[PDB]
């Protein structure tokens, strides 16, 4: 429950929604941290597969440390654009 209620980008606002329907909330602004929503490290790990079922995009749970709000995992998710290999596994 930030006081900065700051508006939502493009992406940020598919990640309030996916945020929400884990913590059972009417809303989640951009400023909302997960944690401050309440959520924990371990609900955030299930974070990344809904994300990936919604939006068809992965980010490792080293980078939501670091992007605890919707505005940060969006930028996080933006680096990705780059041309990068992920890495690979076996058949």
């Amino acid at each position: 429950g930030a006081m900065a209620k700051a508006p939502e980008s493009a992406t940020e606002k598919v990640l309030c929604a996916l945020y929400a329907e884990i913590l059972g909330v009417e809303r989640v602004g951009v400023d909302d941290a997960f944690h401050d929503l309440g959520g924990s490290s371990a609900l955030a790990m299930r974070l990344i597969a809904r994300i990936r079922e919604e939006l068809g995009v992965d980010l490792p749970i080293r980078q939501l440390f670091s992007s605890p709000t919707p505005a940060g995992v969006a930028r996080a998710l933006a680096a990705k654009s780059a041309s990068w290999s992920h890495p690979q596994f076996e058949k």
